[PDB]
């Protein structure tokens, strides 16, 4: 056992590897998205910056996870990193909603994730993961809901480009 | 042979001149399209901003040609600049796809130009051209590329306005 | 054909594609280098902070050749980024090897691409990759060179500590 | 019953208190550790320095409990503090080792006390001991393991002494 190792079960310590393979999977997500906005026939630059930093908020999230796991005494074991699901995002009401399914799943697992701190008694897991995760996702989720709420009220074309400018930096 | 010249053909000598006589063209239908936008009846001052500093931006192109051509041991031939060959531009989106199209048609013949520069063997004329053009031309018409899509997704009247204040300064 | 594209083959862009992927990958190695000798078994922090630092790098490199992509008119493509080949990495001196060995079989890669840009005639995509990333290759491959025999006149145990001090920030 | 108890119980209590005596017996060894380091015939200042520093947190540690019992309307009962077990702590290795083994053992009381907190629905508390507690625990008990990791990585003599000077202040 390693020395840090205590009250810390193979199975907390396998769920964070996934979770890890996870985070790293949506941020490469959010990079696809950005360049996405950058292409000449697209040319959205507040999208681009928008998910962009959230790319590298999905970075932080895996780093901070694999961090832990070293915290713990646990092993990093990474896997491939699946390419994204699509390599077009259409508008950017699509790109948003998109965003919103990915951030759902990331929470879900996140939550299946303090299921097994908790029948496994990780006291600081649980409050590790509510305090720098599952506030986030919530604050997250409800952001990017306010956003496609405003992307179907501008409507396509000259409200697309408004919303790029007024609401994104 | 003058001091400076070495490794110097009079071939490469030769496209610098019609090069300065181009980059003057571009110039002259930049600045064409500034007050175009500033007619009373057009009155889009974003563009008028736009186009002049394009101008300006040309006009730097050929100095620095003419630079080059004494630099090197060349001697600078002027010839006629012709007139742009439209009076009127168009709408925001006529005059940037204009602008692009213009853009490309210098940017083949710098390519030319090097490739005059290559089979002379003329390696630092090349590296000139790489380091003081051809990355402004890729720029360049990656940038116009995306205002014509924008100006494409605006639409006429109000995007056209709105494009004018939030996209070109 | 996209509104930017000129001189630019579909073989260089899948290079670039290539490339892209391929960069991430370097970039996935160092972060695992980084939070490997984070391990409390390993415990070198001047090695973690450096492998950050170099996986960023990476990241960035990647971005960039993204960046480009776009700007040249190609589509980014991406594809799983594979795991690293190992998951533990031996001593400082095997993970600066490894390194080695890494940042040689990127290089190899650009000059292949290189060769794919200069017979295709992409006089701008080869001074993009010989002023972007060529240079920085040989500054990195040579500083890895020099912190690999300084690892081996070190010799282990103190001397792997006093190089995680003086020589690594 | 006190003004402000509510939802407090008399085993949470009196976890609580014996809490404070390990706190207390915890800040006896650092101190203990601290001028042991000091003496002529050991002489490690960066050693003196740290247990002196560590002492200080354990005193706080208690110090908080003592602050949490009257907030909740508990009454603080206070024990013998006993001598720690040890006159004589060897050499930098064997005290960090004692350390890491010292602080595992307040780690699991501190689960303990979390366990009687969770049966008795005391949510406060748990939040309490989760914020200020259990992660102070993970992050001490990950840097002691890193330490002991280096001291045996140094060796004895001038590692000892080279890790005195480089890794503790
Ligand atoms: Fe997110
Ligand atoms: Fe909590
Ligand atoms: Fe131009
Ligand atoms: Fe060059
Ligand atoms: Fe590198
Ligand atoms: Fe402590």
């Amino acid at each position: 056992e390693s020395q840090p190792r205590q009250n810390f079960k193979v199975e907390t310590e396998a769920g964070i590897n996934r979770q890890i393979n996870l985070e790293l999977y949506a941020c490469y997500c959010y990079q696809s998205m950005s360049f996405y906005f950058d292409r000449d026939d697209v040319a959205l630059p507040g999208f681009t910056k928008y998910f962009k930093e959230k790319s590298d908020e999905e970075r932080e999230h895996a780093e901070k996870f694999m961090k832990y796991q070293n915290k713990r005494g646990g092993r990093i074991v990474l896997q491939d990193v699946k390419k994204p699901d699509r390599d077009e995002w259409g508008t950017g009401l699509d790109a948003m909603q998109a965003s919103l399914s990915l951030e759902k799943n990331v929470n879900q697992a996140l939550l299946d994730l303090h299921t097994v701190g908790d029948k496994e008694g990780d006291k600081q897991f649980m409050d590790f993961l509510e305090s720098d995760y599952l506030e986030e996702q919530v604050e997250d989720i409800k952001k990017i809901s306010d956003h496609i709420t405003n992307l179907k009220r501008v409507g396509s074309g000259l409200g697309e480009y408004m919303f790029d400018k007024k609401s994104l930096d």
